[PDB]
Parts: structure tokens; C-alpha cells; sequence
């Protein structure tokens, strides 16, 4: 890949985008979102963390003679939302909830073009569906799932197993967060594949991992 993205195929028609940013003390981190192939069309899961990661990852699926047909962001934080305003000028629909457009607007940014009004939304017709669990990194966090894969996408909602803290916490709401994580848990037992907003992919163990952390910060 490139110092800005890396790609990882995780299944023949999903694919990990890696994008980085400069952290300090880490240096340059990684940020995920998934592509995700249906025929002659792409979707974004999460828009890269930097603008030229989002050039680079348009440019990457446009090589393929794929479609951009829609992105949706997972939270308003710019590591999963950052590059609405390219996705809109360039005519891509960007998804996003209610919530996340009103915590976009609290912080002075473009909202999405479409607007999810429902807890469920059918985000690619028998391939991607959006589940919002309720608050826990952020108020308006949601999940993504890929039933013909059995890949959940947490984001930022939920934590690598490598991970002893919540991350930053500015926007979550910790006491919520292990009830809206039971959601999740309860909802998807067929998962094989749990994708982190950030580090190591794993198994439905991130879940419960993440639950822990968010009742030990409590207590
Ligand atoms: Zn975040
Ligand atoms: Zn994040």
C-alpha cells in the first residue's frame, strides 16, 4: 500500500480500507472501513481518515471499473465521516443517521446527502445492513452487518482485544455502552468476522472485550 492506505481482502467481494494518521506518541495509526462489490457497483463503509486517503481509495475502486453507488459513515468523528464533503461534491450519496447529521452540524460540517430515519436500514438490498445498538463511543455510533459474509463492522463502538482502554471517551457514553454492546452480542451469534474501528480484526470475543472495558471504566 501506500503511507496513507493499505487494502485487505477479507472476503472475494469485501474489502478492509486501512487509512493512516500521524498520532503522537504512535506515529502514523490506522483508521478502518470496509469496500464492499456488488457486481459493477462499490460502497463505502467509513470514508478514510485523511482526504488523500479518500482520493487514493476512489481511485483504487474506479481502477476495478467499479461505480462509487453510496458510502455511509458509522459516526460523525473524521475518521469514519471526514470526507463527506468530497463524497457529495463528486455526487456519491453519503449515508448517515439522524444523529450523526445532528452531531455533524453541532460541529459546524456537511451533513449527509441521504438521512437513515430508523434503529435498521437496508444500506445494499440483501448485503449490507445498518443496526443502530444505541450510544457507547459516541451517541449516534452504528454497526454495519454483511450477512453473505457474516462480517460485522463495529467501528469505533467497538475495541481491538488488545485494546485496556476505551479510547477517547469526550463523546461516549460509558454507563450506556455495555447495554447497547448486549444489543450487538445479542443480535449477531453467527458472526465470524469483527471488524474494529482501529487495530487487530477478530471474533465476536471484541464484543464481550469491549462490554468489559466500558463496565470497568464505569465502576
Ligand atoms: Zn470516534
Ligand atoms: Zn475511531
Amino acid at each position: 500500500g501506500t503511507k496513507e492506505l493499505k487494502l485487505k481482502k477479507l472476503s472475494d467481494n469485501v474489502y478492509q480500507h486501512i487509512s493512516y494518521k500521524r498520532v503522537e506518541p504512535w506515529g502514523l495509526i490506522g483508521a478502518s472501513g470496509l469496500v464492499v462489490i456488488n457486481g459493477t457497483e462499490a460502497h463505502m463503509i467509513d470514508t478514510p481518515w485523511t482526504t488523500q486517503g479518500t482520493k487514493q481509495l476512489i481511485e483504487w475502486i474506479e481502477a476495478k471499473g467499479l461505480t462509487i453507488k453510496s458510502a455511509v459513515v458509522t459516526h460523525f468523528h473524521e475518521d469514519a465521516s471526514g470526507d463527506i464533503p468530497l463524497l457529495n461534491d463528486l455526487k456519491i450519496k453519503t449515508y448517515a443517521t439522524s444523529l450523526t447529521n445532528k452531531l455533524l452540524k453541532l460541529n459546524q460540517k456537511e451533513v449527509s446527502s441521504d438521512e437513515i430515519s430508523s434503529n435498521t436500514f437496508e444500506f445494499i438490498d440483501g448485503v449490507a445492513s445498518v443496526f443502530y445498538p444505541g450510544a457507547g463511543h459516541t451517541e449516534d455510533n452504528i454497526v454495519v452487518w454483511l450477512p453473505n459474509e457474516k462480517i460485522l463492522f463495529g467501528g469505533c463502538f467497538v475495541k481491538s482485544l488488545k485494546n485496556k482502554n476505551l479510547g477517547y471517551t469526550g463523546d461516549a457514553n460509558i454507563s450506556e455502552w455495555p447495554n447497547s454492546m448486549q444489543k450487538v452480542i445479542n443480535r449477531y451469534p453467527d458472526a465470524k468476522l469483527v471488524v474494529p474501528g482501529h487495530g487487530e480484526v477478530g471474533d465476536v470475543s471484541l464484543l464481550k472485550h469491549t462490554q468489559a472495558l466500558a463496565l470497568s471504566a464505569a465502576a
